[PDB]
């Protein structure tokens, strides 16, 4: 689809067998999801932006479905205020900015 | 242009006769830029980022050129790590997200 930006670009994702709402976020290098369980190995990481840093768990090789498009990549899990799909997964669904 | 997301979507902006680098950010409701001098009155605003909330200064009706596209709108000024062009000005320049 072509998404205009009058409203937040929210989509439905499937991750870890669960459906969630997430924001397509071109300004995020990384995908960050609210607290949830994922299978497999993780490591701790600190990420920062406006307001400072949070501690997250880094899960690698996680399959996700984003508005019906499958991808795989790293997912950071922790106390983010909103689920964000960052560039690491937006590339995999072929997302571009057009003007 | 069509901008892929393999790299950060950085562009040059011009505000108060000064060139700056900024991110085209579909996850930002509003435009937020690093401390600088702007004309006119400002109003208080609280914005929430990945690590919590910060206070910024809201300046309305500011002239800003974004990747060569003229916009006139709201600019938030405060302690952001990176200059961010948010949806308020992405809509003005006719940007869409496409996949
Ligand atoms: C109301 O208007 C606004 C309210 C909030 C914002 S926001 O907090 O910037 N944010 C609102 C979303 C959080 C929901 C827009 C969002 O795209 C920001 C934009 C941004 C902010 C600060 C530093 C870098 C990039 N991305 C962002 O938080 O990504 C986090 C996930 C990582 O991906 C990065 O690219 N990060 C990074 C951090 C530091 C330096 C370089 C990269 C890490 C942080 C902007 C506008
Ligand atoms: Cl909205
Ligand atoms: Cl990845
Ligand atoms: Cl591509
Ligand atoms: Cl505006
Ligand atoms: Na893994
Ligand atoms: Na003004």
């Amino acid at each position: 689809p072509q998404i205009t930006l009058w409203k937040r670009p929210l989509v439905t994702i499937k991750i870890g067998g669960q459906l969630k709402e997430a924001l397509l976020d071109t300004g995020a290098d990384d995908t960050v999801i609210e607290e949830m369980s994922l299978p497999g190995r993780w490591k701790p990481k600190m990420i920062g932006g406006i307001g400072g840093f949070i501690k997250v768990r880094q899960y690698d090789q996680i399959i996700i479905e984003i508005a019906g498009h499958k991808a795989i990549g790293t997912v950071l899990v922790g106390p983010t205020p909103v689920n964000i799909i960052g560039r690491n997964l937006l590339t995999q669904i072929g997302a571009t900015l057009n003007f």
